[PDB]
């Protein structure tokens, strides 16, 4: 459990968390981009929709992240088919910001979010610190590009797992 060993946002706040998160960079070793956040807090636990626009087609996905008992870790309950996954909130300001961290199956992977682009210079080495801390190398650091995004689905292209 290697998300265990990582100390989430000290008395997190879902409140000034919420709103819109656009996917910076992605560090993970997992072997039609452009993804979107839009975090809306319900009660301890948050609502949270991710948009990603494919082939022009904008697809959108509603998840629970689910409160564990910890400020700032949350759960994405295991789908029948699909593993549970842990996700922890570590680094931010709410403002520019997120670092979340991502396990499953026992694979950590590590994200940065910002409210708007660019992201600061600072920020951007502070995750490549964080992604190599995690034991992940520079050739698994994947950036997402900064055009073609998307945060509104039609009805035909919701898919619910709450």
């Amino acid at each position: 459990s290697p998300i265990s060993t990582i100390q989430p946002k000290a008395n997190f706040d879902a409140q000034q968390f919420a709103g819109t998160w656009l996917l910076v960079a992605v560090g993970s070793a997992a072997r039609a981009e452009a993804t979107t956040l839009h975090v809306a807090p319900q009660g301890t636990a948050m609502a949270v929709s991710t948009f990603r626009k494919l082939d022009g087609i904008c697809w959108q996905v509603r998840q629970l992240y689910g409160d564990t008992g910890v400020l700032g870790r949350f759960l994405l309950q295991a789908r029948g088919a699909r593993g549970a996954v842990h996700v922890v909130v570590a680094e931010t300001d709410y403002q520019s910001f997120a670092v979340l961290y991502l396990e499953r199956a026992g694979q950590l992977s590590v994200k940065l979010y910002a409210r708007s682009l660019p992201v600061s210079d600072s920020v951007l080495s502070g995750f490549e610190q964080r992604v190599q801390e995690a034991h992940l190398t520079e050739d698994q650091i994947f950036y997402f590009p900064k055009y073609g995004f998307c945060e509104a689905a039609d009805q035909f292209h919701v898919l619910d797992e709450v």
